[PDB]
């Protein structure tokens, strides 16, 4: 072998977009890689013949990712090879150009739709009917229509206007999608044959998820025109009565999942009265009549929630065919693949170790993409509840690398039983004493598990202990367990501190050289474990919070996830709100803390980094704050590469100069 | 008679660097007027003969600033004619090229200097030695030096890591001049002959203030590696010894001028234990045994702190000649021109109604630029403390366009008598009845005077009252009337809110159409002001403070200055320092109101404008917020043309939108 190095990320293949074509024959799926030397990714389409078992590379230039099977022989993709519309894009114009790519006869890519919206997500009706989401701006100059002097004027606004932000409704940006005020994920209907754009949600309304039969459409609605609620409204549409029809009223539930299942209709649904806003959702079905009687009380968050920094874009989570829906659901480290008929009974399909991250069905033949065995990602198919390993694209990373695979256990703590992990350092000797780095995995309602993550396994390939935990708040154990509304920084701060007082005894590290880092809710905690403890020498707090308050009004769920996370408000028991904040404990830290933040990271706004930094330096501790540009709370996960080499460096120059 | 328009301030002249030549013959200054087409400003310089008082444009490319006399008959001056230096400074070379323009023999400005820093101020020793203070980076690549592979390898490094901003000190960014983390204000001398560029202050010091007599230099220094204090050191430098010399420690006083004055040194101290910060300086005496002897317990801010939109740029607010030292200070309504001798005696030499912005002496002549008769600003020259109008360069503003004057009157609150303004609205009638405008002047000490104030005269012109005062906490009336630490929102909310309501009660105003407004301090105010009253219909809130503890973290001056103005910390007193927050009362606020915002301010951050926005957003009230790009906390002052339309457009819509 060889050590795995800080950049050896570069090489790693991420796959995406694992759709069938109508006849079973063929799956696409989307391969990207690093590209360090554009600092971009390169984006390529492949194919596999369900018989066959035959990978197929199909485009080579690197901008393409497959959306849609237009027939069994051919699949559509989104690119700008057209450098007349490119040039009009820049100016202010939207545009999506769709190309076409045969199998079956074979060729090159050939231009075959051109729609004057900026496209978010394509479904298909037919050959000549598609079903669209796209963004849509209330306050556009609509530069495709504008001609003569009224365009060279619409220019030079558009031009001007982009020194300025205008907000005016409560959530006015979303993390990953920069500013957001009065615009808006709008549902539209194109129909090739006569080249007609027919909106279908309103003005105002952010399409959040959509499905199709035929020729009837059903999508998720939220709306608002200053303040976005809780709740979601169920609707549906036709494409030849133009009827909208209201199905469920939007101030009663938030619906995560709906679509058409033989003849009514499947949904995730929950009034979150119990759990808040995260609580897991039932399933319903919604009758003729619009009644809602459940079907199937899941206590799960029905997707896959095991962390990982090896993953470059998603697929599908749920599917319906026939009579069944398929869904996904993490159980403790891992991820089920469960069916759930009409008549309520729920088979569990795949209960492996691994992760799953996407799927997709065709004839009862299942094919997924997962992370098993601690390996990258690979494409595998589902037979009797194991998977046979059809991609090879990662096969040598485990081959060429010295990976270090996580020691499993269960660990008790606060009246719960979890689990426990610990990475061994890469040419282990019992004789020695070796220092450690705990990880808290990033979101409260996430889990960490048996699977590949980079950034740990290159401070093993460097000496270092990595053990990481699934504290009370985690994800996998039902709403119960993941309950700590009112409780941060207390139970999850204990299973935190009880993991390591037991690992460190337990296994042979040097207690005087402990360091802690995490993300995001990670991050808010490396904030709250230097404020309360002395026993880490050194600490990285990315993406954190450190202000609840001040999180209030700058985050882009910040109004209400803060609220329903903490009981508290800055005008209702404010010293509640307060006491969760890790900068209120910033005059006892005393540790040396390296800080990770992004200029556009809008779920943890730059304020909370900028806090803690100063909070540190005004008592005359050690610390440092890199800023990172042009990007966002997924710098870790999907960030342009330097940018995350970058990030690496700083995270693992700052433990050296503490912890050797 | 035409009305004064919003874009009128276009048509406006601003003169800055008012500098005589070593003999008093010539007066050198600079010219500047906005440019729209290209967003930016025009720059001008021009000379005034002495003996007749002739005015000549000199230079008309609009890119230049008059630095140095040269000599008797030459003005040298700082431009970009260099295409080769000009690429090099894109590519990260420190260039600065002074070219010399001789008045007197004719022709156009000639290439005199070459000097590999960025130089932020030049004084001359003989023509062929310069003192400088120039901006200097601990981290710089230093790609001036570099040649072959390491330059390409640099100049990449260079571009790249603009992605990013690396923080290790507790002040990382200053207004107006960005991230500053490990930059410093570093003084040089350069020797012309050798074309030896030669440090005088350290790697780490901040050089705020120097000046220079024969060949020795007096500065002042602020020193730091990971928190600027508030005291600062006092320094000479003798460039032919080389010698450096302490005379006062940095770790006693803060000082805000420093000069050579016959055989010793007068100076401008504090220890900041009776006022605070803020402190009025006593003037002290420094002999050569360096022991510090007072010479006048001055109680003034010693500057121009009468607030003003029609400015760009300044010069001068302290000379010394022979035994006396010429300064400038507020008294109340107005900047007053004295003298200090180093007997102690000082002598008014002009207390006139307008305000002095800079001015400068030769030979017992004064001449001075200012704002009087309520018109902009002009060339002065001073006789028996009254001022002889010297230049006409905004004359035909009051002549053209409908400029309504303010109505000073004494105003008693809270045991002390200050000034209060109230202008008409264009065209006024004493029967009918009117909106009215509150305008809160924007930094904490400073001054409201009878001087020409744009927004407050295109308000007038559409309609409108506006009144304003200088409540406690502003400058012009000692200490004792400018604390209120620890009393932010009491006796100076107090009296505003008392002013508002005598004003209400004298001059017919719709009560129920009250507008208010004002930036920094005065946004501050603002957004006290909705959050414990109704009274107005609609607020505008501009660059403003409302959540002390995050302005604490997230500030160039938030971690000592807060802490000064409120006597409270985020950990001690907690309590007081979220009293003294508008946020906290954001629950009560009812009143609509936008807010205006730079993303570059540093002085009051992004994430007080957000928090108040979102929070107004939150309790069902209408609100608006405009964030600028690329401007800082000086944006309605010196901001770029369309920016301060923007601004001035903004902020009036919301007037029209509500108050009529």
């Amino acid at each position: 072998m060889e050590n795995l190095k800080l950049d050896s990320f570069l090489e790693y293949k991420f796959l995406s977009n694992l759709d069938f074509n109508p006849d079973g024959s063929n799956l696409a799926f989307s391969l990207s890689e690093a590209d360090l030397e554009n600092n971009s990714y390169k984006h390529f389409i492949y194919n596999l013949d369900t018989k066959n078992k035959e990978i197929k590379k199909l485009t080579h230039s690197g901008k393409e990712k497959n959306s849609l099977w237009l027939n069994n022989n051919t699949i559509l993709f989104s690119a700008d090879r057209d450098k007349d519309i490119e040039e009009k894009k820049k100016l202010g114009e939207t545009w999506t150009i769709f190309y076409a790519l045969d199998i079956k006869n074979g060729g090159e890519a050939y231009e075959y739709m051109k729609l004057p919206v900026n496209v978010t997500e394509i479904k298909i009706i037919d050959e000549n009917n598609f079903i669209l989401t796209a963004d849509f701006d209330n306050n556009s100059l609509n530069l495709n229509d504008l001609k003569g002097g009224e365009r060279e004027k619409a220019i030079k606004q558009i031009e001007e206007n982009k020194d300025y932000e205008v907000l005016d409704e409560i959530p006015f940006w979303s993390n990953g999608n920069g500013f957001r005020n009065k615009k808006r994920n709008r549902l539209y209907h194109f129909d090739k044959s006569n080249n007609k754009l027919t909106p279908i949600s309103d003005e105002y309304t952010n399409v959040e998820s959509f499905n199709i039969k035929e020729n009837k459409v059903i999508f998720v609605g939220r709306t608002y025109k200053d303040k976005q609620a809780l709740t979601a409204g169920l609707y549906t549409y036709d494409v030849k009565s133009n009827k909208l029809e209201i199905i469920i009223s939007d101030n009663l539930y938030d619906i995560s999942y709906a679509n058409f299942i033989e003849d009514k209709i499947i949904c995730a649904l929950s009034d979150m009265k119990e759990y808040g806003i995260n609580e897991n959702h039932k399933i319903y079905l919604i009758d003729s009549n619009k009644n809602i009687n459940l079907l199937y009380e899941n206590d799960t968050w029905l997707a896959c929630t095991v962390g990982s920094d090896c993953r470059l874009g998603g697929g599908k989570s749920f599917k319906v065919i026939g009579n069944k829906l398929y869904f996904l659901s993490t159980i403790a480290d891992s991820v089920h693949l469960s069916s759930l008929d009409t008549n309520g009974k729920v088979e569990i399909l795949s209960s492996e170790n691994g992760s799953i991250d996407f799927f997709d069905i065709a004839n009862n033949e299942i094919y997924y993409v997962g992370m098993r065995d601690y390996t990258l990602q690979e494409i595998y198919k589902l037979e009797n509840n194991s998977s046979i390993k059809l991609s090879s694209f990662n096969e040598e990373i485990n081959k060429k690398y010295k990976i270090s695979k996580p020691e499993v256990f269960d660990f008790i703590t606060n009246g719960d039983t979890t689990k426990g992990f610990v990475i061994y350092p890469i040419d282990y000797d019992k004789n020695k004493t070796y220092p450690a780095i705990l990880d808290i995995h990033g979101g409260p309602k996430t889990v960490y598990g048996d699977v590949y993550y980079h950034e740990m396994q290159v401070w093993a390939n460097m000496g270092y202990f990595v053990i990481f935990t699934n504290p009370h708040g985690s994800d996998g154990y039902g709403n119960k367990f993941a309950d700590i509304r009112g409780k941060y920084g207390t139970i999850d701060y204990e299973d935190l501190m009880n993991f390591t007082d037991y690992v460190l005894e337990k296994y042979p590290i040097d207690k005087s050289r402990v360091g802690v880092t995490g993300g995001s809710y990670g991050g808010y905690m490396t904030n709250w474990i230097i404020g309360h403890t002395d026993r880490f020498k050194c600490a990285a707090s990315q993406r954190s919070i450190s202000n609840w308050i001040s999180k209030f009004g700058t985050t882009d769920i910040g109004y209400y996830f803060n609220a329903d996370q903490n009981q508290a408000t800055p005008w209702i028991n404010h010293d509640k709100l307060w006491w969760h904040s890790p900068l209120k404990y910033a005059d006892k830290a005393k540790t040396p803390t390296l800080f990770i933040h992004s200029e556009e990271d809008y779920r943890c706004w730059l304020a909370e980094g900028l806090q803690m930094f100063t909070a540190l330096k005004y008592h005359g501790i050690e610390a440092r704050l890199c800023m990172f540009r042009g990007e966002n709370h997924e710098l870790s996960r999907s960030g342009k590469p330097k940018h995350r080499i970058r990030r690496l460096t700083e995270i693992t120059n700052w433990f050296e100069k503490y912890l050797k």
